[PDB]
């Protein structure tokens, strides 16, 4: 059987607090009415949501409409108590209401309106100080839930809005989100492919925040070296070879054997022998604006196949890629 795990940092916040807190299935739902918003334009469809710009008619305010798609019951309460505990926190979206249409009675949730930017010549005039701002501003709303006990298990750009007029950040779609418990097996099933921490490919149930870290450390490598995705899977196997290929064999059969993880036996014959490469080998003419020792040491601190040694939100947020982000906040 696998070896047992516990967050290093935060690790028992949630026993700490008062079961209401965590417990969300018995949380009570206010369930507000629609037509307090007309739908004005479509923004997005998930596979769990579709998401609408939509006027609040009482004061004409801006909007945004997730309709839910689907699922238990206990999901929705989940989505709307982890809301309600992270309201407030930096760079944390806003829930604003909770309603159902009248007559589908589908629930639905009522988010703050954020001006975000057109990624397209947002990705072609990015500086290495941008990438570094908004990265310490994703650090910031990880690092608080966290701190709240909670994982977000769904870090990945589609999910960090940028209103890059105001330099103004919020991580979204908290529907994947889960409550840590030291000692909890959790499903594997999460994220998309391209930000999987390896101990979602390999199947080790016992993870905790140092998850978010992993994905972060896959934005923060597409971006600094004009690769996306930076790991390209065409399926979750060959999503543990693509990183294999990078980071190395050695350490990945380590990792297996300190946890006692046993592996599908598809694994044998597809991941082979790969030496961890060094990071200049992705260093290009196109690139290099981009990357800088600090870069590559902070990214290097990221993506480690053990959850353990990766760094905390909290140590990532004083590691030298962001000395001078830190400096201009003062
Ligand atoms: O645009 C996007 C993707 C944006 C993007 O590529 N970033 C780049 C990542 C990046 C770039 C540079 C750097 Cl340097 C770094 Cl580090 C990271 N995704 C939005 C879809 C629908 N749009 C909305 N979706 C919501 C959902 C929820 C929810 O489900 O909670 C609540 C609220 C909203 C919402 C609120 N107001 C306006 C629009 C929306």
């Amino acid at each position: 059987g696998p070896v047992p795990s516990r967050a290093r940092v935060y690790t028992d916040v949630n026993t700490h607090r008062p079961r209401e807190y965590w417990d969300y299935e018995s949380h009570v739902v206010e369930w507000g009415n629609q037509d307090d918003y007309q739908l004005v334009r479509k923004l997005g469809r998930g596979k769990y949501s579709e998401v609408f710009e939509a006027i609040n008619i009482t004061n004409n305010e801006k909007v945004v409409v997730k309709i839910l798609k689907p699922v238990k019951k206990k999901k929705i309460k989940r989505e709307i108590k982890i809301l309600e505990n992270l309201r407030g926190g930096p760079n944390i979206i806003t829930l604003a209401d909770i309603v159902k249409d009248p007559v589908s009675r589908t629930p639905a949730l009522v988010f703050e309106h954020v001006n975000n930017t057109d990624f397209k010549q947002l990705y072609q005039t990015l500086t290495d100080y941008d990438i570094r701002f908004y990265m310490y501003e994703i650090l910031k709303a990880l690092d608080y839930c966290h701190s709240m006990g909670i994982m977000h298990r769904d870090v990945k750009p589609h999910n960090v809005m940028i209103d890059h007029e105001h330099r103004k950040l919020r991580l979204i779609d908290w529907g994947l989100a889960e409550f840590y418990h030291p000692g909890q097996e959790y499903n594997v099933r999460v994220a998309s492919r391209y930000f999987k921490g390896p101990e979602l490919l390999v199947d080790y149930q016992m993870y905790d925040y140092s998850l978010d870290m992993w994905s972060l450390g896959c934005m923060l490598a597409s971006m600094i070296f004009r690769k996306e995705p930076f790991f390209h899977g065409h399926d979750n196997y060959d999503q543990l070879v693509r990183i294999a290929k990078v980071l190395g064999t050695e350490d990945l059969y380590d990792y297996i054997d300190k946890y006692n993880i046993e592996l599908d036996p598809r694994f044998n014959d597809i991941l082979g022998r790969h030496s961890r490469k060094r990071w200049e080998r992705f260093v290009h003419s196109e690139n290099q604006h981009l990357v800088s020792p600090e870069a590559l040491d902070f990214l290097d601190k990221l993506l480690r196949y053990d959850h353990q040694s990766r760094l905390t939100a909290r140590e990532a947020m004083e590691h030298p890629y962001f000395y001078t982000v830190v400096k201009d906040q003062a």
